[PDB]
């Protein structure tokens, strides 16, 4: 079935149109418009926790899109619930990250945040260096890949579509949908020539590793300071908050 695994790509890649929250256009149009000296000590001087409230709804948001986007993949739905809750828990921050290279800037190493682009030291207040500096530096290898919005697409589903997460109580259903996506993204790297990409993509720990360091930073933080959280996904929202 050719046009099974084409009607996948094209399921997966309207999903992500749908959830994606900036347009790529949108983004390199803005490169240009970059905080001015001014504007990044006003950031620095803000309290650590008005930083950090910022930053957990944004980052809140950017969750809630990726949960949209699994919702709309081809068999999610189908899934127990169980097994949604153990994908979108162990994936979605790791999708979240991956996202975040599409707002990055390799030329002068900057993120699109809050309307203009700035660089590492926009965070100060946070005194999280260690953890900018990583999500900085892993945003700068991905940006090299110059993804495209349909790899970017193909490859966070299957960021997410993962039949190893522990816990899965219906592993071969999660399998079958993994194949279809593992499938449907390697027809469409040989349809464009992109298949050294492969190569190049992060390494499965890495990206493993900077989101439980991510993720533990932010409980952290939600200990010390607690945001509230429109909560669109009970089942989610309970496994995370307590
Ligand atoms: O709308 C909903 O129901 C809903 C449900 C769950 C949900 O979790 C968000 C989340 C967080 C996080 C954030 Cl982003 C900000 C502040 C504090 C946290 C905290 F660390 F405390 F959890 N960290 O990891 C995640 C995460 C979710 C899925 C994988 N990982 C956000 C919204």
């Amino acid at each position: 079935s050719l046009t099974e695994i084409e009607h996948l790509v094209q399921s997966v890649c309207k999903s992500y149109r749908e959830t994606c929250q900036l347009r790529l256009e949108d983004l390199l149009r803005q490169r240009s418009n970059i905080f001015s000296r001014e504007e990044v000590t006003g950031y620095q001087r803000k309290s650590m926790w008005e930083m950090w409230e910022r930053c957990a709804h944004h980052l809140t948001e950017a969750i809630q899109y990726v949960v949209e986007f699994a919702k709309r993949l081809s068999g999610f739905m189908e899934l127990c619930q169980n097994d949604q809750i153990v994908l979108l828990k162990a994936g979605a921050m790791e999708v979240v990250l991956v996202r975040m290279c599409r707002a990055y800037n390799a030329d002068n190493r900057t993120v699109f945040f809050e309307g203009k682009y700035g660089g590492m030291e926009l965070f100060r207040a946070l005194g999280c260096s260690e953890l900018i500096s990583s999500i900085f530096d892993f945003s700068h290898s991905l940006s090299a890949l110059h993804f495209s919005e349909d790899e970017i697409a193909l490859y966070t589903a299957l960021v997410l579509i993962n039949a190893h997460r522990p816990g899965l109580q219906e592993k071969r259903k999660v399998e079958q949908l993994q194949y279809n996506l593992e499938l449907a993204f390697h027809h469409h790297l040989h349809k464009t020539h992109r298949q050294s990409i492969l190569a190049k993509l992060p390494p499965k720990g890495k990206l493993r590793s900077l989101c439980s360091q991510h993720v533990e930073r932010l409980q952290i933080f939600q200990h010390l300071h607690p945001i509230v959280v429109q909560a669109a996904f009970p089942p989610l929202y309970k496994e995370l908050f307590s």
